[PDB]
Order: structure tokens, then C-alpha cells, then sequence
């Protein structure tokens, strides 16, 4: 149920344009991992029951980013700062989300729908809607399920997002790779999360529910066999993310 907001010319030609010079930039900077944890972070604050949070803008915010959830995310927001002074008619908000559909596709990634429009608004959302890394099954629904209004399916598929990056101790406490090949977006992460804990690699708790919850495993399995079908729903699930509040909810 979207109906996506007409913007001019001018601004189409800017999204394409910005669009080529984030390739450029990310896979230079080999950023794409964070790039994509900025995106989602700006967008998974959405609550559909309130309208509030979402992807508009406000995490470049210094209030949005003192929030510990976002511990690191200043060095993307700056590293993109001098590329949007490119293009000052982009809204932050359209500018963020088109860097995280950039990063997946510069990583090997299926190629995310990407629709321009997002309004900057002045309010960031409170702190603690992002998920909690040491909690299950039931906290995932809670954050992505019943705040933001994403489906089960959309839980594993994003999850799968960790395919590429790593934790850093210094950020969330937590450190290291989830994969062998970080800056490539494969289903790897489904593969590893099946294998068994391998040394150097990393597991959340968080990604560790999704074995033992009877509709998130059905999914892993059908992810670690099958990588179209992992791209399929991950470029669907990531447009919704990229999308909440926006255009219709
Ligand atoms: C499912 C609930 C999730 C939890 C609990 C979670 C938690 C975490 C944590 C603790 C980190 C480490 C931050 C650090 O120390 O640098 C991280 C990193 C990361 N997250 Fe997630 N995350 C979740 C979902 C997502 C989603 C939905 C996406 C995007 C589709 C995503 C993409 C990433 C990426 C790409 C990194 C690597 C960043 C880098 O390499 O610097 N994650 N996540
Ligand atoms: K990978």
C-alpha cells in the first residue's frame, strides 16, 4: 500500500547522479558494511502504532547518535557529509536509504527498489527501539513485528544483512566477522549460523534464535540452500525497511 510522493526532474536526476558517486565512494572507502548499518538504524526506530521515528533523516542528529544502539555510526554520517554537499536538493533522509541500497548492490547484492521522497523532519525518535542483541525469539517480534510492522519472513531475511560487516568491541562490545568474505553479500551468514560456532567467526545471541524458533528456521534453512531465494526476500524486505512511515506506513 504505497503511493510514492512526486518529486521533480531535478531531483530524479540528482538520485542518479548521487546515486553513481556513492558506488564510487563506498567501494572505494570499503564502508559498504557500515553504510548499510546507518541505513537500518535510520529506519528500524519506525513504530507504526504512533507514527513516529523511521527513515527522515535524523540520525545525522547528535542526539539520534549518542544513542549507544548507534556507537560508531558519527564516522558514516561524516564520511558522507562532504557527498551530499554534492546534493543539497536530496533530502538526508532519501540520501541515507540510497547509500544503504548502494552498499548491498556494491557488495554483490540484489538490487533494492529504491523510490526518492523522504521528508527531513526535526524529531528524532526516542532512544531503545533498536533490537537488543542478547535477547530471542520474542524480542524480535516485538522490535520488528509489532513496532515497526515487518513479517517474520522480513526478520530472517534482514537479518541476513550481517552477511557482510563486523562487530567492533569498541562499538558494541561485540567483535568480529559473521563471515569469511565481510565485504561480499552472499548467504553465507545462514551457512555459517547452520555449520556450528567456527573460530574467528561471530554469532549474536540474536542470530543464534533464529535457529531454534520454529518459523525463523524453516527460513534459515531455505536461505543457507538457496541464495536467489535469499536475495529475493532480502531486497524485499530491505525496500519495506527502507520505506516505513514513508508513502504510506
Ligand atoms: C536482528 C536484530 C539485529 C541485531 C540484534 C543487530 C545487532 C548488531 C550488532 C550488535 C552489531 C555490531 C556493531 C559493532 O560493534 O560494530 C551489528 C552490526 C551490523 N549490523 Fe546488525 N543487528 C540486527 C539486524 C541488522 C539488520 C536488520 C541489518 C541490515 C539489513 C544489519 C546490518 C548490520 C551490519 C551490516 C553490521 C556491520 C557493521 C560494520 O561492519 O561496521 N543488522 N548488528
Ligand atoms: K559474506
Amino acid at each position: 500500500g504505497k503511493s510514492y510522493p512526486t518529486v521533480s526532474a531535478d531531483y530524479q536526476k540528482a538520485v542518479e547522479k548521487a546515486k553513481k558517486k556513492l558506488r564510487g565512494f563506498i567501494a572505494e572507502k570499503r564502508c559498504a558494511p557500515l553504510m548499510l548499518r546507518l541505513a537500518w538504524h535510520s529506519a528500524g526506530t519506525f513504530d507504526k502504532g504512533t507514527k513516529t521515528g523511521g527513515p527522515f533523516g535524523t540520525i545525522k542528529h547528535p542526539a539520534e547518535l549518542a544513542h549507544s544502539a548507534n556507537n560508531g555510526l558519527d564516522i558514516a554520517v561524516r564520511l558522507l557529509e562532504p557527498l551530499k554537499a554534492e546534493f543539497p536538493i536530496l533530502s538526508y533522509a532519501d540520501f541515507y536509504q540510497l547509500a544503504g541500497v548502494v552498499a548491498v548492490e556494491v557488495t554483490g547484492g540484489p538490487e533494492v527498489p529504491f523510490h526518492p521522497g523522504r521528508e527531513d523532519k526535526p524529531e528524532p525518535p526516542p532512544e531503545g527501539r533498536l533490537p537488543d542483541a542478547t535477547k530471542g525469539s520474542d524480542h524480535l517480534r516485538d522490535v520488528f513485528g509489532k513496532a515497526m510492522g515487518l513479517t517474520d519472513q522480513d526478520i530472517v531475511a534482514l537479518s541476513g544483512g550481517h552477511t557482510i560487516g563486523a562487530a567492533h568491541k569498541e562499538r558494541s562490545g561485540f567483535e568480529g566477522p559473521w563471515t569469511s568474505n565481510p565485504l561480499i553479500f552472499d548467504n553465507s551468514y545462514f551457512t555459517e549460523l547452520l555449520s556450528g560456532e567456527k573460530e574467528g567467526l561471530l554469532q549474536l545471541p540474536s542470530d543464534k534464535a533464529l535457529l531454534s524458533d520454529p518459523v525463523f528456521r524453516p527460513l534459515v534453512d531455505k536461505y543457507a540452500a538457496d541464495e536467489d531465494a535469499f536475495f529475493a526476500d532480502y531486497a524485499e524486505a530491505h525496500q519495506k525497511l527502507s520505506e516505513l512511515g514513508f508513502a504510506d506506513a
